[PDB]
């Protein structure tokens, strides 16, 4: 009982400003999980979507900004896809953008321009190992739609270039899912 | 965002003996709600499907017999598609069978014979003037998935062959519906 | 079970003379129910014709004058096609023809002509909001013959030009009608 | 204007037990007639159905057992088509079976068994002479519905073997009619 | 007598400013009547135009900012369609986007971003039952042009995200609607 | 914004009776205006079809009788096409028929006959030059729907044959016109 549909969920990110004359950039990761955009249910049913089973098929992210166009100090960075939870370390201002030379990265043009990323992403099952799956829409995994106890889902990365002024972002995330066996239960009332 | 989908529903229905010589038929009704086989969700999700609206395509009626294959009195009723909400009245001991003459009538073998009817319910918009649409799956209105209010469908009245013994089914209603709009609802946590 | 025929009632229409020099116009309103032409039945039918749905497909009214081809003071009148229950105020005498520049308009000669209107009438389902369906004999609504209640169908509205003599009328409307489920109930005797 | 329905009818019909040894049939027949299915009506149509012509087009005669699946002392009987008011003469315990050898024999399996006959009656138009008409559906004479005298029409015989045992049945016989003139009246009210 | 035409309106609404810190958003909705886009008439002509009967084909809601293009902390919004008269509470300040995850949601880019909603409503016949049509041109129905009544259409729910500066808007409902029989009333001067 | 549509207006003509022993006729002139056929409106709109301009296309004069069939000393008349605002001379009793010989001539069978004229005016331009178009729907003037000062059209006149009775005719005169640039004014309430 196959349904493909649409969630999504919405948050802030901010660069800070900073004193310092050189270019530097600031690092952050970003995780999935499925327990921030379906919420719990109620009664017999455990989650407000009423399936067993689901596997993620694409992510989007979108880097809504919240600075006018007429900021200064402007700056270039990188977005990079990592589907292994082995990030580079989260920094505040790094001499360097390390995910520039990543065949995933696409430039992010700071500080009042939008920037998204379509992708699909990986579970985390053995975070020691972190082996994954290459991209198959027939193989996939079907993955159990716990109660609260979902796993993590991971995919991307970020190198934010610092400036004299603070960088806010609203930050949206679309997942795609797909689900499987309709598991509604009707007690009576 | 269309969501056909399948919902069930069991409950009992019991003819009681009667001492009465002549073949008389025992009537009854049966509606159909949607709040019988959809729970009420939990949190901003005020239902377990998160949808906003629905229609039910069709209905699926199971009169499963609990009796068994030896039971001797048997009898010969009638099932009907009743799309108004007038049924005739509810009788014990009616010297005929009401529903015999009607075109939707189909032949109920009693009491140890399985019976299914399937057919397509019609909502009660307006008890006094009774008015339906005829069937069309382009044109079939939508209505609303209430929290605690929905409209009772309708459209099945039967009558049953008393009997020396007492006949006992179990009836699974299972309603084949369509919703639209997916509306779930994702506050943090 | 369905069943298309015809049925049929007569009754009188007189516009009374007025001493006015004017051309002044009578105007009246006309409605069509099913008790007027449908009487109740006898015994576990509750009417005479045994079927539970009904809609009307079209009505046929026929002016049939009374008045002979030598009565002068001639005149000009319109009748028009008024499907939600709000007419022209009934007047005696009014200064002018209200429905002649409606698009359903269909001039009446008068006294000694002949006048027929055939169109489909609507049901008023709701008179606060006076809401109807658009012609589609697949898609139009099944009403439910009532034992003593069936609500008022409508559509025809008039204006006839006064005059020195009276102009009486002999008006015989046919109602062709659309039946389903016979539903004859045959109890002993 | 011609409407072909179907009106149905149900009632018992019981062999009683017998404490002789050898093989005797029970032998009983069976008439049609329309007042049986037809009620009267009311007010000024006679008829719960209005129309004033009717032919009868077939006769469904089903034999509902209401005897277990485990009673012994089965038997084996015969239904043959009479169709002149002349059947065999009424019998409680008769050495043979009269209609075994009759070209319309329909074997008979008792007790348990389901029997139906399918077949075109006739009306006793004369019993003096007992003719009657082959089947033609162009040629078929049109009879009047009359208001509480209508003609017996006929066509089975039958003949079950006895038993130890009563056996019992609910036999409910429908017939196919065709009527003709819609005579529907309407006087005020 | 069709008459297929345009009919506009411009109002103003405001987000007001938050000292809260979070990404908030403020719901509001939008119903959509007649009287506000057609005035009352004069003389015997109750309405302005002169028609009877009336169905909205689509509506037009455009979001004219009223903000400057050097607005900062900017953020984002979703306009949904609700066709039935349950929208999500009035919020100032609630802690996410109701409407994100509605198959009918749109990005709202703010503040100084236009936003543009092209769809077809639906009336509120019955507010209890909130039931209504599908869409389609030809079956579409016709409601009547009341003098000072009509009934409320419905269809968009917006929710803004919150900012330190005030959000106003300019927006200019445009309905498309298509009228029927002419009824214009001349009397003498 | 082009809207065809049709307006009408009825008023009476006698020809009263004369003593003259010779065939003498009655000569009279009919102009055409639109404020006889479209009243003012109210508010902001001036009139109560709210379009700005227009172009009669044509007109349709009919003679509808007042006299009975039996009524003697028949005439013979004449009806002519004049679209230049010069008339024949009002007369009461001219000893011949002016508009016998014009090209545009309709024989007037009279008293108790119905006759039609149907053709396309035009404006009073200048009086004192007296200068029209010919016919043509592509090339034709535009007007202004004024307030309360329209232009005169013009384009009948007639000559009835006096008798000894009084002749009485109803004369419904119905304009095809043709607006464009609806222009409707929506203020607030």
């Amino acid at each position: 009982g196959i349904f493909n549909t649409r969630l999504s969920r919405t948050f802030g990110y901010t660069i800070k400003r900073t004193t310092v004359k050189t270019p530097s950039w600031a690092v952050d990761m970003m995780r999935f999980n499925i327990n921030d955009f379906l919420p719990p249910g109620g009664g017999s049913n455990p989650r407000s979507v009423p399936f067993e089973y689901y596997r993620i098929r694409k992510v989007k992210v979108e880097f809504w900004p919240c600075s006018p166009i007429t900021q200064g100090d402007r700056g270039v960075g990188s977005s990079a896809v990592i589907l292994d939870d082995n990030f580079v370390t989260k920094a505040t201002a790094l001499t360097y953008d390390p995910y520039v030379n990543y065949s995933s990265r696409h430039t992010i043009t700071q500080p009042f321009s939008y920037h998204s990323r379509y992708f699909t992403p990986k579970p985390v099952l053995d975070s020691t190992i972190d082996y994954f799956q290459p991209n198959n829409k027939r193989n996939q995994l079907w993955l159990r739609l716990q109660t609260a106890g979902n796993v993590d889902h991971v995919g991307l990365g970020t190198a934010f270039e610092n400036s004299i002024y603070d960088q806010e972002y609203n930050i949206r995330v679309t997942m795609y899912v797909q689900f499987r066996e309709f598991n509604l239960k009707d007690p009576p009332l």
